[PDB]
């Protein structure tokens, strides 16, 4: 299958500011031979809705394809359908909800047809999470086991239920369409329920959209916002996911931000921790910053440069030649205190590869 003989760490990233939002985002290939990863991220919405903001992470499967479609047009087939619209002036939260039921199971079967009609080859999928921020509401949305979290008040306030084969209500569908869930698996091949795409599991006669082996529909929660309290969004995929539990990663973030303001940097460091705990899936995160998220702090800084230089010390002395991973060994079996909540020794890696480098540099 996949997997390079190393993985490809190059970051792509991008940052940007507007309606009293901040956002970074990082995606990486890792240690996978295919790049099937995709994201949204635009502050400022066409027809009316420029005091809106729209992010969302696309996690792709046996292709690129469909998660590529999705994050160039996902958004305009939740805006632009009469669900979003109603209605008065301003879609109510129901607008906005079934708007965006409406637009995902839209371009579910418009790709459906686009394929068919040109003899796509591709069978490819893609899970989607994602949030519509308006003046006074975050919409989380979910389809598939990608994730979101909001922070308020140092809290992880609200996450994204991921959508597994074998929970209840998806074993549920999934068998009275005709098909069986093995062990986490749809058929024992998907580990995914819900999905835009993957159309092979979208043939069932006598059954609607949503009532296949892979369903379209997607989560939808309204969170009111509170200027005061709301402090920051992550949006991941599994590759994250995978490696970090909610309370450990939004930890991780928050000391991550009273070091630097700079968001594709904390996303950069988030993806890394996730590498060097092990992930070895594609990982994109998105984290979007409210006016009241954490600032950086003096105090925290100088506490990152003392343990900073207390690694590379470390690092010196370990080193008597033992390679980076009998170093590494040795730094866990110190139990050194102070080290990042959640990211623990694998995020400081980076600090510690880099002075090894410069010790042992053939
Ligand atoms: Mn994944």
């Amino acid at each position: 299958g996949a997997f390079l003989d190393k993985p490809k760490m190059e970051k792509h990233n991008a940052q940007g500011q507007g309606n009293g939002l901040r956002y970074g985002l990082s995606s990486m290939q890792g240690w996978r031979v295919e790049m099937e990863a995709a994201h949204t991220a635009v502050i400022g919405l066409p027809s009316g809705l420029e005091s809106w903001s729209f992010f969302a992470v696309y996690d792709g499967h046996a292709g690129s394809q469909v998660a590529k479609y999705c994050c160039e047009h996902l958004l305009d087939h939740i805006t632009n359908n009469q669900d979003f619209k109603g209605s008065a002036g301003a879609p109510s939260v129901e607008n906005v909800k079934n708007g965006i039921r409406t637009g995902f199971l839209e371009i579910d079967e418009h790709m459906r047809v686009m394929s068919e009609k040109k003899h796509g080859a591709d069978r490819s999928g893609s899970t989607a999470v994602g949030v519509l921020i308006s003046p006074q509401h975050t919409y989380f949305i979910n389809c598939g086991d990608s994730r979101g979290l909001l922070c308020r008040n140092r809290k992880v306030h609200f996450f994204t239920q991921d959508h597994k084969p074998s929970n209840p209500l998806e074993k549920e569908r999934i068998q009275n369409a005709g098909g069986s869930v093995m062990i986490q698996r749809v058929n024992g091949s998907l580990a995914v329920s819900r999905a835009l795409g993957d159309f092979d599991y979208k043939c069932v006669h006598g059954k609607g959209p949503t009532e296949q082996l892979v369903s379209p529909e997607p989560e939808v929660h309204d969170i009111e916002r509170s200027e005061e309290d709301d402090q920051f969004i992550i949006l991941a995929c599994d590759g994250i996911w995978d490696v970090m539990g909610n309370e450990e990663l939004c930890d991780f973030v928050r000391s991550r931000l009273e070091v630097t303001d700079d968001l594709e940097k904390v996303c950069n460091e988030v993806v890394d921790t996730c590498l060097y705990k092990g992930s070895r899936d594609n990982m994109s995160v998105i984290l979007i910053c409210f006016p009241n998220a954490p600032k950086v702090s003096p105090e925290a800084v100088k506490k990152e440069a003392e343990l900073d230089k207390y690694l590379e010390c470390r690092v010196e002395e370990i080193i008597k030649v033992p390679d980076l991973v009998h170093v590494m060994r040795t730094l866990a079996s110190e139990n050194i205190p102070s080290l990042p909540p959640g990211g623990e020794l694998a995020s400081k890696r980076n600090v510690i590869e880099a002075v090894y480098n410069r010790l042992n540099p053939y």
